[PDB]
């Protein structure tokens, strides 16, 4: 898995389940092209977004729909979504884990990058 | 001062000085129009971005140029920038503090919303 | 003011008000002796803990009673309290800001060390 | 595994490897008794600290030696260690993951608690 997303809920101390995630890649004409999408599983993870062959050098954006997650729990949150933007694979193929920790008025995001 | 930004450096335990910040407002055509910008001061803060008159309800994006900050320190960072997207809502008098805590592979952002 | 504490609530996007803080200094017998204490103000800050005269080099512990704070809101929390342990070192003039960002199952703490 | 610890490095974007961890349990006489210890693996994880039979109700402290980790990388950090203190199993047996994200002047810690 070259790209995996993991989302945790800091209010409940649990994985964040059924969170929508959209990934985009910056195209030649400086616009964001849809690349992949999915929802987190019961473990708060999203696997299988892409393959090593498809995941070429580029600037990518991972957008996590945090607002819908909190609203479904009855909480009105601050952010519209969480976005993570990064250059990938520019010194060769790597594996990327993007982790997000969510609270209604705060989030953090961390990347773990490994060389296969 | 209804909107202020504070940026901290988690590697050095210091304010993040001279970081570029751009603020955008979402226009009816669903694109981002420039709204305000500046560089953080010696205390890592950016004040005087807008006034109560101009800061109407709407969707705002705050973009922090984190990549330039780490590159000046000689540290290779993960993210292209840090983006915070939120709705401003009239619901009594509101002041918004957007704080960001920066590491090379991780950031957190928190909103503090108070009423004078 | 060489030592100050700031506490934020990530669930409500507000200062964490009326939180008990205790400060201890490590004594030569390797036990913790009380040093200073207080409750955070309306802005979530605690000032006036000590003076430059008394704040000598040594190992200090700052204990934040997070559990009582969440229990007052009716939220069941994970941690018994939040503890920050550090060495104060004379190395030019130093002011220490210890910040904590609280969620029910997660906290972060950051030190900002500046020189007037 | 009733108790697992995972440690990440926010400066390098990698797991934090060979980090010493000590766990204690509060004894009848209000002192901290040693319970288990170990070091994180190449994946930044520490498994096998305890069993369900041994992991009874109590107040536990997980101490992570962050200072030694940073010093070995040539960085002088702020904190002496990171401590996580919590009541475990008081409403029946659960599984606990304690995660820590480390920077030299900041850390965060999150608990994920599941019902087996």
């Amino acid at each position: 898995c070259p790209l995996m997303v993991k989302v945790l809920d800091a209010v409940r101390g649990s994985p964040a389940i059924n969170v929508a995630v959209h990934v985009f890649r910056k195209a030649a004409d400086d616009t964001w092209e849809p690349f992949a999408s999915g929802k987190t599983s019961e473990s708060g993870e999203l696997h299988g977004l892409t393959t090593e062959e498809e995941f070429v050098e580029g600037i990518y954006k991972v957008e996590i729909d945090t607002k819908s997650y909190w609203k479904a729990l009855g909480i009105s949150p601050f952010h519209e979504h969480a976005e993570v933007v990064f250059t990938a694979n520019d010194s060769g193929p790597r594996r990327y884990t993007i982790a997000a920790l969510l609270s209604p008025y705060s989030y953090s995001t961390t990347a773990v990058v490994t060389n296969p």
